[PDB]
């Protein structure tokens, strides 16, 4: 009996990556049919899983970059225990060990990040642990500064959880109507079966809440390129962090464009906004990879 995805899927049926941990992730890939450019991780967020990225993976290869992802554990088709994690540091090492691995296969050429929200604050952490080694990093809405009722909301339950032993303590879910101001994206959100829309276990918020500490630390040490995109309407990442990490962040090549209105899910956002986020990252990247 081979190990499965929690779908049953055989890891020998899909392309995978066991981490330090010994837990299969499950890997995408999008390489271009000519000799690729660059090389580009994209970084999944909180609850969801990497599939989401497919038509921004298929712009990115259109640019002869080679993307690829994977499932954090605890989400989409990678073992876990859904949405728990040991350490949050585990997100990176694990993205740390696809890059790394990735970057042997096609030496040479140059490494990008791309995340979103959680996703953005591991790349963000990812970047920092290797200074002067990726060629640059978008964010879309990362995880720099929670929306504030949220941390509230957090901050007081961790008072009970790291004060006694409850260890499956539960609050809200990620409220699925601020992801975006586009309906068919939220339910397109609220119909996909990898994604998990649990109440968040207070333990997974408390990984949260070290992530943002942790950013925090870091950006004094952080000099990647960057194009920055939040949206003034996010009540999930506060753009005060976007705004933030312009300020702190000690890279010579740092962009940041507001999208005014814009929810969270700014590549899934109403189409203007959308097409413009697209385009953004297009323009950035090839200028980069040229
Ligand atoms: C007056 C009032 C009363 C109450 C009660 N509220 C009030 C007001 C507000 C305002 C907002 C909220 C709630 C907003 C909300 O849902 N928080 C969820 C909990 O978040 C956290 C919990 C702990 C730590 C940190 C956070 C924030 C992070 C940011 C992410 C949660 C979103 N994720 C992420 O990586 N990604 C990828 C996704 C999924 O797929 C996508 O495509 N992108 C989303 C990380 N309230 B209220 F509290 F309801």
């Amino acid at each position: 009996s081979p190990r499965r995805t929690p779908q049953s899927i055989p890891y020998q049926d899909l392309p995978h990556l066991v981490n330090a941990d010994g837990q299969y992730l499950f890997c995408r890939y999008w390489a271009p049919t000519g000799t690729p450019k660059a090389l580009i991780f994209v970084s999944h967020g909180a609850g969801e899983h990497s599939g989401r990225y497919e038509e921004l993976a298929r712009m990115l290869m259109g640019l002869d970059l080679l993307v690829f992802a994977h499932d954090h554990v605890g989400h989409g088709q990678s073992e876990g225990e859904r949405m728990v994690v040991s350490d949050f540091h585990v997100f990176v090492r694990d993205v740390l060990q696809h890059v790394d691995s990735m970057q042997k296969d096609y030496p040479g050429l140059p490494v990008f990040l791309l995340g979103h929200s959680m996703g953005g604050a591991i790349a963000i952490l990812t970047a920092a642990e290797r200074p002067g080694h990726f060629a640059g990093m978008v964010l879309i809405s990362p995880l720099v500064l929670a929306n504030p009722e949220s941390a509230t909301t957090f901050k007081v339950l961790a008072a009970k959880v790291l004060n006694s032993v409850l260890p499956n303590l539960s609050s809200g879910p990620i409220d699925s109507s601020v992801l975006s101001r586009n309906k068919t994206e939220v339910d397109i959100y609220n119909s996909d079966p990898l994604i998990c829309r649990a109440g968040l276990k207070v333990c997974f918020g408390i990984q949260l809440l070290n992530a943002v500490s942790r950013v925090e630390r870091a950006l004094p040490k952080l000099t990647v390129p960057f194009l920055l995109l939040q949206g003034s309407a996010d009540r999930l990442c506060d753009s005060k962090g976007a705004y933030l990490l312009m300020e702190l962040a000690k890279s010579q090549d740092k962009t940041l464009k507001i999208y005014e209105g814009a929810y969270h899910v700014l590549h899934k956002e109403l189409p203007e906004v959308t097409n413009s986020v697209f385009h953004e990252i297009n323009m950035w990247v090839s200028q980069r990879t040229a």
